[PDB]
């Protein structure tokens, strides 16, 4: 029982592929076995993505797991929506209803707007990356008219390789011109790391500044460097390490050799890798349920060419999509459930704060509640003088 | 992608056509890879894209200069995503540099279904307070709507 | 020490540091360079010779 599936990874994805293998081994069963075909390629090049996809389709896979960028997303959604091949991804959710695409990554918009509303910011600067996507920008801009906000949006995404460190000094000093202490980041962990590092270099991490790191991994990058700064830093965490399942995972994860499973020896794991693992679980449950529901999905013939005119799609793909979207499980990212579009529904995003003794969980965010406050409310005698 | 891979098989020397925000990356990537020259009247790409000739002239500079000419320090900006978000970044950075109060609203790309329902209250909320200056960035038909 | 100073963020323009050692430019000076704080030290090897 070999089930051929496709996988598409960037040339710069190590821990993700490692976690993929971890999912392959941990969730492998005796009933059936998945047989992954792996292709490392440049994600930004649509031609390369298309080439690899037509190759995978020539192999005749049942489902494809992979990543995409703002350049290659339309190719993926259009091709999968065309040929009826199921696609699973950790990458950013598309804006719209895109069929045959399962976005494992949950939406952060609600939690962010709820957070800004929580801290009552009426004026701030918002740094955005064009290399990822401009959706959240539109979100907070449209929200600015309703909530009466003064938002100064700056693109950090257009920066050269050699001159990229000037634009940061100019940015922060122009913010000295605007005298605005509240900032939001939302970028790649590496780009974020560079930003934080330059914040430390210019030394704007002193008390009085307030930063919001918008990403799902709060603890994935090194944020220890800004910890003793004195500036308040809030972010979101999708992987709660205080869970039994997560701990039993980290136990095995930490016991892996870094030579065989790159960047897996760490006790902390990037949320993307976690999403990959959970994706493996989900696919496994989906095909297991297909065999359990007595639905014959095996293709008797070859799918052949993806460029055949007119395009002839296979039928079992619909059944696979239905199987995938109807999966409800428990992974590293918490409760996993999908809607008819494939987006994540009913998820819990921990709201985290960075203090002196490290990160602490203040909130828990949901789609329906839109807000939840954990007890918190610590009181100290320090800097509180009982009246005389 | 299919039509491009075709006709190229016929061995054409140059390809003339149009593109949208969804298919633009396909055209530019494929033409930049296979070295097939592509001509378009549609919106210019944001960046340096080789083997692509954008016949359409840039409109950002003229817009910012016109806005500066009418001396508007506060205005509303309605935009569609189908032509690109470059002009948006332009007016945002120009708002940061020239100290403008710009209220930009996207009606484009159907980015939110919510708004469609009870959008009138929004437009009227901006209609009661200020909003003396408005700029339309859309398709001729969308403009008409 | 310098690293702990930048981490706690006392390298702002109000503070003044003196490196008394023979190598001033031998250590990593990029990190406190952009701080805005004045840092003066001693150098025994003149590269202008
Ligand atoms: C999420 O759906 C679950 C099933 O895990 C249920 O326990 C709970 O109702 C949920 N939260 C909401 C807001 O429906």
């Amino acid at each position: 029982n070999s089930i051929q599936i496709g996988g598409l990874f960037p040339r710069g994805a190590d821990q993700e592929y490692s976690a993929f293998r971890v999912g392959m081994v941990q969730f492998s069963t005796s009933e059936f076995r998945l047989t992954p075909h792996i292709d490392n390629l440049e994600v930004a090049n649509s031609f390369a993505v298309t080439n690899a996809f037509c190759s995978q389709f020539s192999r005749g896979v049942y489902a494809i797991f992979g990543f995409y960028d703002k350049k290659s997303v339309n190719t993926i959604t259009s091709f999968c929506g065309t040929l009826h091949v199921s696609f699973i991804t950790p990458s950013f959710p598309t804006d719209g209803t895109h069929p045959f695409v399962i976005q494992m990554r949950p939406d952060l918009k609600g939690a962010l707007l709820s957070l800004i509303e929580y801290y009552q910011w009426d004026k701030f600067a918002y740094l955005y990356d064009s290399d990822r996507g401009l959706s959240t920008l539109q979100a907070v801009l449209d929200s600015a008219a309703e909530k009466k906000w003064q938002v100064t949006a700056i693109n950090v995404g257009n920066i050269n390789n050699d001159k990229k460190d000037e634009t940061y000094r100019s940015l922060f000093q122009d913010l000295e011109l605007k005298k605005e202490r509240r900032v939001i980041l939302d970028c790649e962990r590496d780009k974020v790391n560079d930003i934080v590092d330059q914040v430390i270099t210019i030394g704007k991490h002193v008390k009085g500044y307030h930063y919001i790191i918008a990403n799902l991994g709060f603890t994935d990058g090194d944020l220890l460097k800004i910890q003793f700064g004195g500036a308040e830093v809030s972010g979101f965490q999708i992987v709660d390490y205080d869970d039994s399942l997560v701990s039993k995972f980290i136990e095995r994860w930490s016991t892996l050799e870094e030579k065989e499973y790159p960047g897996a020896h760490t006790a902390t794991i990037k949320y993307t890798s976690a999403l990959t693992y959970d994706a493996v679980q989900v696919m496994t449950e989906a095909f297991r349920n297909l065999r359990k529901q007595r639905i014959e999905i095996s293709r008797r013939g070859n799918a052949g060419d993806c460029l055949a005119n007119p395009a002839v799609p296979w039928g079992q793909g619909v059944e696979i999509e239905r199987a995938l979207k109807q999966v409800q499980v428990e992974g590293l990212s918490g409760n996993i459930k999908f809607d008819q579009n494939g987006k994540r529904i009913n998820y819990t995003i921990n709201i985290m704060e960075l203090k002196t003794n490290g990160p602490r969980k203040i909130g828990y965010w949901s789609e329906v509640d839109k807000m939840v406050v954990t007890l918190t409310e610590d009181d100290t005698s320090g800097l509180e003088q009982k009246t005389v």
